[PDB]
């Protein structure tokens, strides 16, 4: 339960920007839902939970997993079941 | 409820120290599973935590205490409940920084 609150905590409120291999957004509302923007601006709406093992699923509107790296950063794991990780980060903003 | 959230999430795993007026040196953990002590010079204490809908931070020693989040790393020592300590040129000596 440690690890998975502690993800929450860090997330809410939270706005988090990157570009993928795209200029991306990732807003983790407090309210439990969530926001996905990308560039002609896309946007997708959803919700985000916590697993007890610290993954974050994202289910916009198949599924997008998201690992707390630090405080502040967050990487972009891609669909569930899935050395250039870096590129898959999202720095808080 | 959001306020306190953020109140819980600053806190808990935190150890906050400062040195209070008489001045003493004291420690107060927030520890996650709800549950805190205090250290003080060494006088332990041992109790739990909760936060209320208004954000401030109760805490019962055996061995209650009000605290408010100033920032993501500190707390202030408010006092007792119905026995604050609004005092502004006072208010800097009683804050506890995480570390």
């Amino acid at each position: 339960k440690a690890k998975a609150e502690k993800v929450e905590c860090a997330l809410k409120g939270g706005i988090f920007r990157g570009t993928l291999p795209i200029d991306t957004t990732v807003t983790f509302n407090a309210d439990g839902t969530a926001q996905k923007v990308e560039l002609s601006p896309l946007t997708y709406r959803g919700t985000w939970m916590v697993r007890e093992d610290g993954i974050v699923e994202l289910s916009l509107v198949e599924k997008e997993l998201y690992e707390l790296i630090d405080s502040n950063s967050v990487r972009y794991m891609g669909a569930p079941g899935a050395e250039m990780a870096p590129f898959y980060v999202l720095k808080k903003t």
